């Protein structure tokens, strides 16, 4: 049966620019264009919902230039997703992301929240260990406040604390090669089906995606 | 490179023995046996801790005669590590098995707690929920009693608090050919690189342990 959720590391878009011998602007160009390309597809056979890993807690570390690079294209997120009709949520701590950016986010999620259709949840500035800090966090302020005891925390609660809620990813997709989940949904991935492929995500088509969701079908 | 810290779910034990016809108990008699081989070629390869899942906190839904045969082969514990020079530590929910199972992994560990070779970390009665949630209520409770403040919940306090502890997996082995880490040590396997193989347990050797060791040193 059809994955309900989908979750997506977009991996691959440097390499796929150094392997040509262009620069890594050139990679990460692919990166709206080719998300809205799948969510065009996974919409029509019936796909809910995709959680995509757009910037990691850990990509920070990457040269200040790229990163610079990075965080202006996110801007093109209202231009490229505003009439879209996909639903856009972003996950992630938005608060250190630079204001313009901050305002565009804010922008496209509140022109986009009566939309239907699929729901796009773009995980920028995320981390799994964010995302359980922070709900821990919010835990230990509650308890603080006479909110809760210490025996009602449970998976449920953790849940209604959490920036990636249920229901979770039925399947993950990983472009690029690599084996890893690097500090995604650690949660919400618990139960989720791994799909790893070396192919580049610039080189990620519907027979790609279709691929893989056979694959998740036939371990059924 | 070598590596230090391998994670292991030994699925596939039941499957081996109903794909032949055999009962359950069959394939769950392999356990501790083929644990125990793989402990040898690891540490002869310089291998330094291993994580195995024997027994999730959602093994309970199986049928009382299979969980009942579970707990009580468990307590053969002692009897295959106790002059292994293996150093044994069960994680998971202890207060919550038979107090004689209680016992032979108390003793387990008093016993080999010295040996200074391989350290198998036997995951027994475990979800990576429960490490979160058991953290989280730790935490909680240290902020109740004035020992901390919500701005120092940070990864470093929840290594302190998680049972299953840095260094985390280098690499994660799950045989019997499921993707999915069902509920294991979420946390920990932020960048665990994963290894899948469609190898039932019971038939998983030395070669299929060297192939994803060799696998893993490939990506590097």
């Amino acid at each position: 049966l059809m994955p309900k959720h989908i979750a997506l590391i977009m991996d691959g878009n440097r390499r796929w620019a150094k392997d040509k011998g262009l620069d890594v602007s050139e990679g990460h160009k692919h990166l709206f264009p080719k998300l809205k390309e799948i969510c065009d597809i996974s919409s029509k056979l019936g796909i809910q919902v995709i959680t995509a890993f757009a910037f990691s807690t850990e990509n920070w570390k990457r040269a200040k230039g790229e990163v610079d690079f990075l965080m202006q294209m996110f801007e093109e997120l209202y231009d490229e997703f505003s009439r879209s009709g996909v639903r856009v949520s972003i996950i992630g701590c938005k608060t250190d992301l630079p204001m313009t950016l901050q305002k565009c986010i804010a922008l496209t999620e509140e022109t986009t929240k009566g939309n239907k259709g699929l729901h796009l949840v773009i995980a920028l500035n995320y981390g799994g260990y964010y995302d359980i800090l922070q709900a821990t966090k919010s835990i230990v302020n509650k308890a603080m406040n006479g909110l809760l005891d210490v025996e009602d925390i449970n998976k449920n609660l953790f849940d209604q604390e959490l920036e990636s809620k249920c229901p979770n990813p039925d399947l993950l997709i990983r472009t690029g090669g690599d084996q890893r989940v690097s500090n995604f949904l650690l949660w919400q991935l618990a139960y989720t089906e791994f799909y790893f492929t070396k192919t580049l995500f610039p080189d990620f088509g519907e027979e790609d995606l279709k691929e893989a969701i056979i694959n998740f079908q036939q371990r059924h």
